[PDB]
């Protein structure tokens, strides 16, 4: 138990994640979820970078 999910995420979903390097949000796809830690491994689309970031950092892709 680490991050208590406030959002329900599934593998292969598009989300926006906060890049650990800039702290800004970027579009990323969930590759793997760890519900215990409340984290998901996401891959930033276009760049190809991937990081394990808590579901709390994952935001829905709101196009506006
Ligand atoms: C959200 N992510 C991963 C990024 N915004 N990445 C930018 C740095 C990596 C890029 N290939 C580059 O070297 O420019």
């Amino acid at each position: 138990a680490s991050t208590q999910p406030t959002h329900s995420w599934k593998v292969g979903d598009k989300c926006m994640a906060v890049w650990s390097e800039d702290g800004q949000c970027y579009e990323a796809e969930i590759e793997e979820i760890d519900e215990e830690n409340g984290t998901a491994a996401i891959t930033f689309a276009g760049y190809g970078n991937a990081e394990v970031t808590p579901l709390l950092n994952l935001k829905p892709v709101e196009e506006g």
